[PDB]
């Protein structure tokens, strides 16, 4: 199990979903969708709570991510 780390604060909008804060180290269970029950969204551990949060919201060390296409609301 991989440790990436949370680049901005997440506000959970429910249950399943993780609370994050910059700088979490988060512990990385599936980056499949068949466990996180959506594309994009991945499985993980923070703080002894599990529950789904955004990929994009990580990064491997901390530090900014690979440089690329955005996302759209």
């Amino acid at each position: 199990n991989p440790v990436w780390t949370a680049l901005f604060d997440y506000e959970p909008s429910g249950q399943d979903e993780l609370a994050l804060r910059k700088g979490d180290r988060v512990e990385v269970l599936s980056r499949d969708a068949a466990i996180s029950g959506d594309e994009g969204w991945w499985a993980g551990q923070v703080g002894g709570q599990v529950g789904i949060f955004p990929s994009n919201y990580v990064s491997r060390g901390g530090g900014p991510p690979p440089p690329g296409p955005a996302v759209a609301e």
